């Protein structure tokens, strides 16, 4: 069939380095879907050769499915006519960098961006952000692209969420392919709140399966919020292979399908849940014909107001810091 | 089906974390093929650690093909009942170091992988060498796996060939698909020979299509040869993921066949082309049923015969040097 182009940003760095082999084997469309790779870099002339290294190697796999590859220096040209585009590059926190810096200096890549796709990119291209502030840099880009429909404009929660379905399945012995209806709520921080109160194995309630909730909040909640820490502290470096294999899943879910199963999609609000409108925040959804839809009617208990109350107090602040360099 | 058991050494190391997901992901040995990881690390904690932090990415990838997944420091435990066997872990050579110490420390490394393997793997096993030297150190293994049937030791040319299917394709602006009969002789190193004499796109040959055998000595054997180096040049760093894909193309080719397909496997020679018994050498081969079967009747002219000589005698002077340590 017909090549899709895909963007993506950051490709020098290390999650594309796990990422863009993948995605020219065909894991994220289809292995009857052949690709176009349009990869954007800083302009400097150091990240400039590296992409040009990567794109050596992506030739050396010699995928059937590639049917294009091109480097760019500058967004308007990256994102032309893009059928797809994944936001992984992004301003990382150094030393003595405040949390108000780090907001400020992704905002303004977010904002570049953000016009770029809504001049060039295709009028329908699906967004998916991995670069942090996922949420919030989703946000800004959205808010940046007025001529594009809204709900086009996503974070990725999907590691959040694998991360989460990890735990549960070393804890009951069972198949992480058997656990349904787990789905994780909020922004992509330690604060996000992996909800396990409708997952089943089998049909079977794991909440009762397991059978304490003490297990649920001060074991399983924290380890999966700290996990990426928990990363770092063994190998070094970030973990940049599942977060590939995360972005991956989300794509290939929006696009493809999840045939009636539940996933988590950092979308924006339309309210639901009592959560403000524009909010770009976790929600559990089920995708079909490259739609998504929120699921309806789940109980929220005092618990999980709270924890839904925590991670919506910390995307608001991330907001109100950026909201100056809007418009 | 019944999991598959994949031992993989150097685990925590470069190649390997972009291999480790791929094979997880089912790329290897069929997407209906579940798959059980014993990972191999040398026994120092900081290697430990590393490969205990890879591991919890792997998990966090939720692959329903993921049967097991252990991790050890001892090559007696992780290649037991082994199936496949990657031996991506080596030496590498550092400052001060000649070639003579280079040999050894990988002959040492080799020899007890080898004698492992002749303990406690399958009677079966399918063993394939990424670790350099490649072809010498496989050498070593075979040698030192008496119980072991030698035509299950290989080498990995497949990156020479993939790099000498991208360079032909650039050049002829054909998709990298579509080309056939191209295969590589020799040392995994610059003195391999990438031969395009009986390579064909679309039924047509290659060499008449090109009609420059200037640009096959002076530009495609030296640029293939020195590939690697021109990738560390641009990216600072080794060519991983490509080194990965090739490994991967490797086993899938072996055990799943290339349908009649030619391709580049270093088996040890059984005497033909004149190359002598036992010396692992990169040879034109069909695979079906899990066997090989090296192309016979090609034509070796003047020019062929005298980069085969100058391969073979790089592979006769590693041979001679690790010789010692045999026995
Ligand atoms: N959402 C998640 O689940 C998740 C998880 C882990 C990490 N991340 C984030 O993903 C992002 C990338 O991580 P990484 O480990 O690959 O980092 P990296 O530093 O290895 O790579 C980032 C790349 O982005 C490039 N870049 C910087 N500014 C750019 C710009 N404005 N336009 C285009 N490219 C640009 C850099 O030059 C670099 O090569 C980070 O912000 C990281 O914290 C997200
Ligand atoms: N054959 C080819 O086509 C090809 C191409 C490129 C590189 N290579 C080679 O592949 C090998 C690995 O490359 P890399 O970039 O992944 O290197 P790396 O240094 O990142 O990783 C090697 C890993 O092997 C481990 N290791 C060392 N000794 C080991 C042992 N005795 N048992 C088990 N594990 C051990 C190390 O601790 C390390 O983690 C190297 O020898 C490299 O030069 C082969």
């Amino acid at each position: 069939k017909t090549p899709m182009r895909v963007a993506v940003t950051g490709a020098a760095g290390q999650i594309c380095y796990s990422l863009l082999f993948r995605i020219a084997n065909g894991d994220m469309l289809g292995k009857d879907q052949p690709v176009i790779l349009q990869l954007l870099e800083i302009p400097n002339e150091k990240a400039q050769k590296a992409l040009q290294g990567v794109m050596m190697e992506i030739d050396d796999c010699a995928f059937p499915l590639l049917a294009g590859m091109t480097a760019h220096a500058d967004p308007m040209t990256a994102f032309k006519d893009a059928d797809v585009a994944l936001l992984v590059g992004a301003r990382p926190r150094g030393p003595g960098m405040e949390r108000k810096d780090l907001l400020e200096a992704n905002a303004q890549i977010f904002t570049v961006q953000g016009k770029a796709i809504d001049a060039v990119a295709s009028r329908n291209i699906k967004v998916l952000v991995v670069g942090n502030p996922a949420n919030t840099n989703a946000y800004i880009a959205m808010k940046s692209a007025p001529s594009l429909p809204a709900k086009n404009f996503t974070a990725m929660l999907r590691l959040d969420h694998n991360r989460a379905l990890s735990q549960i399945a070393a804890k009951t012995g069972k198949p992480v392919s058997s656990i349904e209806k787990l789905f994780v709520w909020g922004n992509h921080s330690p604060t996000m709140y992996a909800d396990y109160r409708y997952a089943q194995i089998d049909g079977a309630s794991v909440k009762d399966m397991i059978n304490d909730d003490a297990w649920n909040r001060d074991t399983f909640l924290p380890t999966v919020g700290k996990r990426g820490a928990a990363i770092i502290d063994a190998r070094g470096v970030s973990s940049a292979a599942s977060a590939a294999n995360a972005a991956i899943d989300h794509i290939h879910d929006w696009v493809l399908g999840t045939a009636g199963k539940w996933t988590t999609m950092g979308i924006p609000s339309d309210g639901s849940y009592g959560i403000p409108e524009g909010v770009i925040f976790g929600f559990p959804v089920t995708t079909e014909n490259g739609e998504y839809k929120i699921v309806q009617g789940l109980s929220i208990d005092a618990f999980s107001q709270e924890r839904i109350n925590v991670t919506l107090n910390e995307l608001l602040e991330e907001q109100n810091g950026v909201q100056h360099l809007l418009g």
